[PDB]
């Protein structure tokens, strides 16, 4: 012999729906047995806009078993009843007004806490009142009802809502006096003309019948779906990273960024397009071949990397990534070492290199110590009455960090010198026969050397 209440709910398309909010049951015998509901069935499916049914059942001390049943639906686009036109309006005193109480104040209503509700929008009435809107295209019609606190004060107020749709009665509350908190309709009004909205006398005739439709709206079904899109990015999340390519794998991790902000949107097409260009990414991962070898030209690099890690032979994929540490002697040449994406330090002072550029993709590269290079860079040959040479000594960045040139004879005399560029000219029609040492220094943050060319008049 329970009782099992629950009213008709609307969320919006942010919220969190709650399948047991506002459901209760009590029972003479049993008392307040809400915490005993149960939910029987219902097609709720979350994510998804809809008007929802869920059927409650509950069962008392003595096996006896009650139900009720409501819906909630899950709505998005609003339209406010005082933003739009009735196609007719009766009122009992004053005059019907949008976003104000008929007395011209404020919106308010009484909340559950005692408090007051004051609303920006809805429509301000007078017992006895029927509004009528056309209803056409809407699915759900939401409003509050009660007393306006503008007559808290006046001891007599009382009135009843109705909501009929197409001429029928939908939804209505009891008798609302002064002191009694603001409650909600949620009606369907999918499929309809008009709706009409009526304020009953209830008691004591009409007098300081002061009546709000706050916040009434229409509330739309949702014109796009977060869900596949949703479906795809947790797929994407699942996929370990380390089977594919490094260029594949950020191209993924790219799309699945997209796709989460594109949820966000909440607009159709752009959900869509998140969604497609997700799937592609997904299909053009290319796995890794960690067995492939690399090509490393320098001797000397390849016996430092075989050293670190204790083999003979061909380095691969596989073992470049296993580099975090790596100890470098006599190496000019770091090409290979592109390849070592989990580098952290690498250890290469007085070594012959200068050019970085290698290492410039290298994300976990926070030690490098690459002081006191020195590049043999070999003989220039005059033509012209000159010499001119390369002086670019390049750091990760692709920046030129040479800063100066100095010529000097065979007597370790300078004769020339001059700020770095990337390129250096040197008459050699004013120079005595003989060897002379060009000597680029250069210096950067852990990188430092000297690149020696020589000549000869
Ligand atoms: C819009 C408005 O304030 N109308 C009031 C009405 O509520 C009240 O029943 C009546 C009492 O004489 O006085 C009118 O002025
Ligand atoms: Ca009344």
């Amino acid at each position: 012999k329970p009782i099992i209440k629950g009213e008709n709910l609307a969320y919006s398309m942010d919220e969190k729906v709650d399948l047991m909010k506002g459901i209760t049951a009590t029972d003479i015998e049993d008392g307040n047995i809400t915490s005993k509901v149960q939910i029987k069935s219902s097609d709720f499916v979350e994510g998804k806009s809809g008007i929802f049914t869920v059927v409650y059942s509950v069962t008392d001390s003595d096996g006896l078993t009650s139900e009720c049943s409501r819906t909630i639906a899950v709505t998005d686009k609003e339209t406010q009843l005082s933003d739009l036109n009735w196609k007719s309006a009766t009122i009992g005193s004053g005059s019907v007004r949008k976003d104000r109480a008929v007395s011209g104040n404020q919106i308010r209503l009484l909340n559950e806490d005692n408090s007051v509700e004051t609303f920006a929008k809805g429509i301000g009435t007078h017992s006895y009142s029927e509004i009528v809107y056309n209803s056409e295209g809407y699915d759900i019609f939401d409003t509050w009802v009660g007393i306006d606190r503008h007559v808290a004060d006046k001891k007599v107020s009382s009135v009843k809502f109705k909501v009929y749709v197409d001429g029928e009665l939908k939804a209505e509350t009891d008798v609302m006096r002064i002191d009694t908190p603001k409650k909600r309709l949620v009606v369907d009004v999918r499929n309809s003309k008009e709706i009409k909205l009526v304020v009953d006398v209830a008691d004591n005739g009409n007098n300081w019948d002061h009546a709000d439709w706050a916040d009434a709206k229409f509330r739309n079904l949702a014109e796009y779906d977060a869900s596949e899109l949703n479906k795809a990015i947790e797929e994407a999340k699942k996929l370990d990273l380390n089977n594919y390519t490094e260029e594949s794998s950020e191209a993924l991790k790219n799309a699945i960024s997209k796709g989460e902000e594109a949820l966000l949107s909440k607009d159709k097409e752009t959900i869509n397009s998140a969604l497609e260009e997700l799937n592609k990414e997904m299909n053009s991962l290319v796995k890794v071949d960690l067995n492939a070898v690399i090509n490393i030209p320098d001797k000397y690099l390849l016996k430092s990397i075989q050293n670190q890690l204790n083999k003979t032979g061909d380095i691969t994929l596989g073992d470049m990534y296993s580099l975090t540490t790596l100890t470098l002697s006599g190496v000019e040449d770091l090409t290979g070492l592109e390849n070592a994406k989990n580098l952290e330090t690498l250890n290469m002072d007085y070594n012959e290199v200068k050019d970085l550029r290698p290492l410039s993709k290298l994300k976990k590269l926070n030690t490098l110590n690459a002081q006191e290079q020195f590049i043999a860079a070999g003989e220039l040959k005059p033509s012209n009455g000159k010499v001119i040479g390369d002086s670019k000594v390049y750091n990760r960045e692709g920046k030129n960090v040479a800063k100066t040139i100095r010529v000097v004879d065979k007597n370790g005399n300078t004769i020339l010198e001059q700020d770095a560029k990337d390129e250096f000219t040197i008459n050699t029609k004013d120079l005595s026969s003989g060897l002379y040492g060009v000597h680029v220094l250069f210096e950067d943050e852990g990188f430092s050397g000297v690149m020696f060319y020589l000549f000869n008049v």
